[PDB]
């Protein structure tokens, strides 16, 4: 066979396996081949299941109709997003925190912003991540050339600072033990653990970044699931504007997982070591590497940020939070150490003395319920399984009765 | 003031100025501050202006409505795109060319695919580009670390092979003089010259890539504007499947510039030097760095690829092609050397002995019409101005009457 003379990107060669979530989808497919008549329930991939509120879909259909009229048609938008949407996001989520409309960058979702940030930072930065955390932070770091090879002894890529988050430290890094890096990816409420950092912990985080001269990339994708009285934005911490940016999404708020709309906030006072503002480089990336979020998606997001939209999102979130309660009560009743599930739609269940991939396979095999193994989120996730609360109510209730059946003699 | 100790990305520092198009938007905005009541006509940024056909928007509205129902709701889609959409693209544009549904990757547009392909290729590849060409190829290359610094004597970034495309060579480079690179970005019909490569020229291109072991990234964004009997896809050339991928978009076909939907095709027979299939690496990039095109945009794209959708797109394209003739006739009547506008919605006008930035500035100041300076597309664009044909008919006519009034007593 003919082959080109182009070398494969050696950073792609570093990746130890495929992306976690497509692999979960594939195991579930293999399970259906083995058990063709199984009624599979997915509590694995964190994918919204309830319809989008009518107030929000109406706005999107209205925008679609407008695009077929002379007066309503619009072509390219500013890559940073429509000014009224940037203004609505700035006021609704960061009002009083010193964020202007021009600090807000509208994206087609937080996953894409993470990779665009990584392009901006480039191959020469070192990163820290929570261990465990959402696998896109690590995988994007490897792809950008920020890492060494994968070490199978410790299940870690070289040159990444994995900050262990455990029951024994309250799922917050012991920062006095964390080495200095350029970037710190920090998700709160955390995926997979569900842990939301307190005001005091986030204060420690900002102070740590300030003394180390690091940039925090704060992922607030689940902030609106907060029940405890903890900050929802890193910008609630005085000083955060000198060291932090924030990335968020409508995915888990309005069910926009397939619609695609998020944003990133980069404050004016965030500067590189030579004094150059980080936001100006991000702006170059988004003007060169992106052509803006869909105009229909932006219209839907604008409708979210109204009294009626906010009420609708609250009801959606509240529904998934009640699912979470059902799951937590189930595992606690079965005698498990169960974590998260208070400030997040994920429950983090401790399966000590077992490998999480084995627990995943056992649950799927015996109950036909898909979960997510903790080790897919890094080596600190080993011994845990993440259970997602996104599902129809009857599906959650049925999943929990299957768990009860399975685990009654444990 | 506090600064972090994080070093700025040295690839970002390399960039000579801002991205071209926002700079044009800024000039337009500054002009409107100077003259708030100017009736500005924009023929600069190539942006569609006519409404999206009803058959297509009705489909998008239907999908939006379905998302509010238990049965119609869907969440995350496969990052590669809905299977029926991939199949529709594969059959409609590549039927008979040996492209499968699994070779097609649906994106939120061609600009975004260019940068995801560049992440995939990485910093260790060298590239060739047409000179002039759409500036995203060069700028994404600089961002990814594939280049040296900007040389202001020649107006080029180091380590990029700029392939000279001129009136004299028929806007196709002399491949005997082009150095070997890993990647060759090739746009046909080309932006900004409007030049469409012939079957003979694309055959030379494929043979050149095969002998050099290069990958062609073929941008066919304007292929449906073709009037001459030239290939619309690189895969029409036998052997392309071993050396080429293709990127395209609904932006200029259905007016989806704001809606956001395109695709990339990477064939099974495209392999790196170690035998590894390029498509498998692209698939990892799109699964890691992307979460799929909008479900509503995909529903719109699906409705485009039906008899009614194709008819509607053909009609819109034909409208913009008539605009292009009006613009060509205007500049040829004023005595300019004028290129393009046959196979593309751009007219490429030679202004000898003047900088294109100065011509841009003069046209905007005197006529309140926005154009694009050719030097924004690379050094081979110096001395030319690009004029876009996208616009309401009355605006195109009015712009041309302003050009004639400005230039008739001098030219
Ligand atoms: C901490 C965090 N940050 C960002 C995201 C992505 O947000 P986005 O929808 O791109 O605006 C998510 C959603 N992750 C879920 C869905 C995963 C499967 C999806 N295909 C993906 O690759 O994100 C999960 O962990 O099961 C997240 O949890
Ligand atoms: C040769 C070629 N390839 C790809 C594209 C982008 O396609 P996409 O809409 O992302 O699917 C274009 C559109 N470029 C236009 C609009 C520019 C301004 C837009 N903000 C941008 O940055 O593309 C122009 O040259 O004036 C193109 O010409």
């Amino acid at each position: 066979e003919y082959k080109t003379k182009v070398s494969r990107n050696s950073n792609m060669s570093k990746l130890q396996a495929g992306y976690l979530f497509p692999e979960i989808a594939r195991r579930r497919s293999a399970h259906l081949l083995k058990y063709p008549d199984a009624q599979v329930i997915s509590l694995g991939i964190g994918d919204t299941t309830e319809p989008i509120p009518e107030v929000i879909t109406s706005a999107m259909a209205k925008k679609a109709h407008e695009l077929s009229t002379i007066e309503g048609y619009s072509g390219y938008g500013a890559e940073q997003g429509a000014k009224p949407l940037r203004a609505a996001i700035a006021k609704t989520f960061y009002g009083g925190l010193g964020i202007g409309d021009d600090d807000v960058f509208v994206s087609d979702g937080a996953k894409c912003d993470i990779s665009r940030l990584q392009v901006m930072f480039g191959s020469n930065v070192t990163i820290a991540v929570q261990d465990p955390s959402y696998p896109a932070y690590v995988d994007s770091s490897v792809i950008m050339g920020q890492t060494g090879q994968f070490n199978t002894d410790v299940q870690k890529y070289g040159n990444i600072e994995y900050m262990r988050c455990t029951p024994e430290n309250g799922f917050f890094p012991d920062l006095s033990t964390v080495g200095r890096t350029d970037i710190i990816f920090f998700c709160s409420p955390n995926n997979p653990t569900g842990a939301a950092a307190t005001r005091e912990q986030l204060t420690q985080l900002v102070e740590f970044a300030k003394k180390n001269g690091s940039i925090i990339v704060y992922d607030s994708a689940y902030a609106m699931y907060m029940s405890d009285d903890n900050p929802r934005s890193i910008f609630e911490i005085p000083g955060a504007e000198e060291v932090a940016m924030e990335t968020a999404s409508f995915s888990k708020y309005a069910g926009f997982t397939g619609v695609r709309l998020g944003w990133t906030v980069i404050p004016k006072k965030l500067l590189y070591s030579d004094g150059f503002p980080v936001a100006k480089d991000f702006n170059r990336i988004i003007c060169t590497c992106f052509n803006g979020a869909s105009n229909i998606s932006q219209a839907g997001a604008l409708a979210c940020l109204t009294p009626e939209g906010l009420e609708a999102m609250h009801k959606v979130i509240g529904f998934y939070k009640e699912n979470t309660n059902i799951i937590i009560d189930t595992f606690t009743s079965l005698g498990y150490d169960v974590y998260g599930g208070k400030n997040a739609p994920y429950v983090w269940v401790h399966f000590p003395n077992q490998s999480s991939w084995d627990v995943f396979a056992e649950i799927l095999e015996k109950t036909h319920v898909v979960t997510t193994p903790g080790s897919g989120f890094g080596p600190g996730g080993e011994g845990f399984v993440r259970v997602s609360a996104f599902g129809h109510r009857e599906n959650i209730l049925e999943a929990c009765r299957r768990f009860k059946q399975l685990y009654k003699h444990h």
